[PDB]
């Protein structure tokens, strides 16, 4: 066809324009208020060199099936088959584990970004078919807050991070100083879980123009920072706990934290304040005993302390720190230290843990909200924390504890991942690699030739949302529209819906009309519809019928009182009235049921613990703190093999921001290629030499894609960039069992071996 039609995706709503059934450009939204400059990239991933055309067997699996030497997974030895023969192959291993070991046998889990879409959700879609075979194992948690949604229920009685934030309007109006703590807004809101709106743009945009002072706590001088004119104070990574038990003695030792607030609405502060005097440890916790652990002058930890109480304060935190050992202890101690500045509750006071994801704060509409598709139970034990697949291959049916529980790890025989990247994700690659060997098979349905699909043994090619119709929402938080996401062309190469991959699988099972119920893909997405329509109706909000809604695209919902939202307000106001759901029915700062479980790695009220190895740590073997954020440029590993990768690459490598001290002291220059190392594994970067990091610290984002030099050897080099090659796969403490991702050090060096090719970015042989 020849036209345009709009859609969406996880970067905005977008107008894309057809040529002779060829999408040819991604155009912004015309109401869009800050469009991504990624649009480019999402539409060459319907057709780079990376699109995956076939389905295809692993030459040792398709011969030898469970009896296959199980080390040459990603050798590059594939074998094109026919989709009848790849889908038999898939269903008579499904059926044999299932029969052999029981629900234990099959990990489903899967965990990852996918694409937007209430139909077109393939961990929902795959987690369907697997129940109708006979269930699985699946997994708790996520990558991004394992460790604050465990301890913040403990706290403030609720999961926090993903709830609304105070709106943005209020914030602009009533704010005297915005803290972004380990946070970078103008980067990370560029994406949404639904469609974004890109809403925190126009509230930061109001915040600029009003001229409020802003304070970024971070290693690195951002897009955030340059926009605002912020000051950047700097604290070695993993020392932010140190630098808060700084300033709250400081606040506790000058009479300016507020006691009205601590005995009204907290408990357990006497019990903190021992440890902070040290009188119950024998360790006062000064700005000087802060700031020989952090590496900031003692006064400047005095003054920001002081600068917190002199007006209205918003600490706006971020969740790196938490990604990190001991994460639990991070928002734990943000949460302490807003209670003692007494702010909370108040407009444009107190924290927030959603500025910087998903336009937290752009106010809420009136509208009604959409569902969609269910799983038949997306936005040994029977379920794991996500973060422990590796120790669960590694130990079969050993214990583990977590958040007050003592289980075990089932004994898992396959493993079926779709719309995720584990080998991109996942830390402590090397050690990944060699537990990898425990699984008898390992399925993979993706649209790109990723690290993951180079590793597996079966290979289904799906589709991209813009070879299908589906419906979603726009604003994670602002539930701003429900927007039609039409067809832009028809299905590439052999590549298949996952919904017609899932199905065709439930077929041969004897189970089809279990799992379509007899729906067609305009039936299940007008279901969706309506259903909204009837909430709606009961709210007396206006909708259209279905034809009219799908013929013109979207159906927008107003916004009212969600512009004044002030969170924390009820429960300041009358805290006996309004009770958290805590045990105690106010913030716990100490925590009498994290007392009785028992964990030496995460105490009954925040604490200061050195972690496995840090910048400034006591027996450290590497020199520099390795900052493994999120790109800039890229959604994780997404787009990676798009002509977008050509903004970044340096020589054709992942970049590593370095600073001109850290550089010079090894001979680098600009545009060097570099190797990276330490005693867990080692990678090819390109420098980018820049003073916006700190010395000490070097930025490789997450997301690359692994290259091994030569896949036969143990610990080969990574000839493009995959970060997580250095990484340390623990848990962050007995508590949340989260992933410690940002916990890494490393040393670099120009690279001093013979030329190295890469070829992740190219079609495989026989693709
Ligand atoms: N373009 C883009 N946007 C994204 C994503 C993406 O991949 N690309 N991913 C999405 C997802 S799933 C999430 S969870 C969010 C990511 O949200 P976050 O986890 O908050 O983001 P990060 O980029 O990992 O880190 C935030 C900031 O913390 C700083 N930092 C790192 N270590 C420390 C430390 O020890 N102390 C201090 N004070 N600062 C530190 C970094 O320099 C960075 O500027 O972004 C979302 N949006
Ligand atoms: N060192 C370090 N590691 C990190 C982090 C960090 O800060 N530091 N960040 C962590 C976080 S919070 C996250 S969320 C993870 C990111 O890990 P992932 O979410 O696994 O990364 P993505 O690259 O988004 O992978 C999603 C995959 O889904 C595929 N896909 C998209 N839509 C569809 C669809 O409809 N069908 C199918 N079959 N496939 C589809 C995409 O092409 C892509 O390959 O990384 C984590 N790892
Ligand atoms: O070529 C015909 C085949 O096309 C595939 O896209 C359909 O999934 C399958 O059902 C059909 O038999
Ligand atoms: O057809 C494209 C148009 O569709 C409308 O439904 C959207 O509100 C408008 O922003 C967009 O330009
Ligand atoms: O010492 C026990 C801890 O060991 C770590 O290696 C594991 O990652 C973690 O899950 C466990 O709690
Ligand atoms: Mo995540
Ligand atoms: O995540
Ligand atoms: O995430």
């Amino acid at each position: 066809a020849n036209g345009e039609v709009m859609s969406g995706c996880h970067w905005g709503v977008f107008k894309a324009r057809v040529e002779n059934g060829r999408a040819v450009a991604f155009e912004p939204w015309d109401k869009d208020p800050a469009p991504s400059h990624q649009l480019p990239g999402v539409l060459d991933s319907i057709y780079s060199p990376t699109r995956i055309k076939y389905p295809m067997v692993r030459r040792e699996f398709l011969e030898k099936g469970v009896n296959a030497d199980r080390s040459t997974r990603g050798n590059g030895d594939f074998v094109r088959v026919t989709w009848d023969e790849a889908l038999d192959l898939v269903a008579r291993e499904l059926k044999r584990v299932q029969e052999s070991y029981g629900p234990t046998g099959t990990f489903g889990g899967s965990y990852g970004w996918k694409s937007p879409g209430r139909l077109h959700n393939c961990q929902v879609l795959m987690r369907r078919a697997l129940n109708l075979a006979g269930g699985f194992v699946n997994s708790s948690g996520d990558y991004s807050t394992a460790a604050a949604q465990i301890i913040m229920p403990h706290v403030m009685g609720t999961l926090e991070v993903y709830e609304q934030q105070t709106a943005w309007p209020v914030v602009v109006e009533n704010t005297d100083l915005m803290v972004f703590w380990a946070a970078d807004p103008m980067k990370t809101n560029e994406i949404g879980w639904v469609i974004p709106d890109h809403g925190a743009y126009a509230g930061m945009k109001a915040l600029k123009e009003k001229g409020t002072r802003v304070i970024c706590i971070n290693p690195v001088r951002t897009e955030t920072a340059d926009y605002f004119g912020a000051d950047v104070v700097s604290p070695r990574p993993q020392t932010d706990v140190a630098l808060m038990l700084g300033m709250a003695h400081t606040l506790y030792s000058e009479d300016l934290h507020d006691k009205d607030f601590l005995e009204n609405c907290t408990t357990g502060f006497d019990l903190f304040a021992a440890y902070l005097t040290g009188e119950s440890d024998g360790t006062p916790k000064t700005a000087e005993w802060a700031a020989e652990i952090c590496g900031l002058p003692a006064e400047q930890i005095r003054e920001l302390a002081r600068s917190f109480v002199a007006g209205r304060t918003m600490l706006a935190a971020g969740w790196s720190i938490q990604r990190m050992h001991h994460g639990e202890q991070a928002h734990w101690m943000l949460v302490t230290l807003a209670s003692m500045i007494g702010q909370i509750g108040l407009p444009g006071g107190g924290f927030g843990l959603s500025y910087h994801y998903s336009n937290g704060g752009s106010p809420t509409s009136d509208g009604p909200a959409l569902g969609g598709i269910s799983d038949g139970g997306e936005g040994g034990a029977t379920s794991i924390p996500c973060a422990r697949v590796v120790d669960m291959l590694l130990n079969p049916g050993g214990e583990f504890q977590f958040n007050g529980a003592t289980a075990t790890y089932p004994d898992v025989k396959l493993a079926y991942w779709a719309g995720g990247n584990p080998f991109a994700h996942h830390q402590d690659r090397n050690r990944m690699l060699k537990a990898w060997e425990k699984l008898e098979t390992f399925i993979v349905q993706d649209f790109q030739w990723t690290a993951t699909a180079r590793h597996a043994d079966i290979v289904l090619p799906a589709t991209t949302s813009y070879e299908r119709n589906d419906i979603e929402s726009v604003g994670d938080y602002s539930n701003r529209a429900i927007l039609a996401m039409k067809k832009v062309v028809d299905p590439l190469y052999e590549a298949r819906s996952d919904y017609d991959i899932f199905a065709a699988l439930a077929e041969r099972l004897g189970k089809g009309a279990e799992f379509t119920e007899g729906r067609d893909e305009m039936g299940w997405i007008s279901s969706f519809y309506e259903a909204a329509v009837k909430q709606a109706e009961f709210k007396n909000v206006a909708m259209p019928s279905f034809e009219d809604f799908w013929s013109e695209g979207i159906v927008e919902f107003p916004i009212t009182e969600g512009a004044n939202f002030v969170r924390y307000a009820d429960f300041r106001e009358d805290p006996l009235f309004n009770p958290l759901g805590t045990p105690s029915g106010l913030i716990e700062i100490y925590s009498k049921n994290i007392e009785k479980m028992g964990y030496d790695d995460c105490p009954a009220h925040p604490t200061w613990m050195e972690p496995a190895e840090r910048l400034g740590g006591a027996g450290a073997k590497y020199p520099l703190h390795v900052v493994a954020s999120h790109p800039k440029s890229r959604l994780h590993s997404q787009l990676n093999g798009t002509s977008l990768r050509d903004l970044y690459a340096v020589a054709g490598h992942e970049p590593c921001l370095i600073n001109p001290a850290d550089a010079a002291a090894r001979g680098i220059a600009d545009g060097d290629v570099l190797r990276v190392f330490n005693d867990r594994g080692q990678i090819l970067v390109g420098a980018k030499v820049s003073d916006a990091v700190m010395p000490g610290a070097i930025q490789i984002y997450e997301g690359g894609w692994y290259d091994p030099l030569d896949p036969s050897e143990e610990g080969t080099l990574d000839k493009y960039g995959d970060v997580n090659v250095l990484s340390l796969d623990v848990g962050t403490s007995k508590l949340a069992q989260g992933n410690c991702g940002q916990t890494i050090l490393a040393d670099v060096e120009k690279y001093a071996g013979a030329p190295v090719t890469v070829t992740v970015f190219d079609t495989p042989k026989g693709a």
